[PDB]
């Protein structure tokens, strides 16, 4: 159903925005 | 410190991870 | 289309595989 | 170490960067 396959992909997206920040910080500091 | 890169790249892997199951369950049209 | 769309979910779960793996080889390469 | 992987953590935030996208464009129940 909609409504619950989109909770599932907007939460995807903020944790690929997550592993993106997080990347960029293992990166920077590294 | 090598703990804190390791700490992270280890939250990073297992984030990761979890969005590969999560795609799984993904249904385009539902 | 649902077939554009099911192309992209496609590509998006071999691209998340492929950080997978490069996650782990920086992890034991680390 | 995790200071001699410079090329491959820029591989990977590229990669990231990319699925970020992707899943920007995702449709669902289209």
């Amino acid at each position: 159903s909609y409504e619950d396959q989109n909770s599932l992909l907007k939460m995807i997206c903020q944790q690929v925005e997550a592993i993106k920040k997080e990347m960029q910080e293992l990166k920077l500091n590294s």
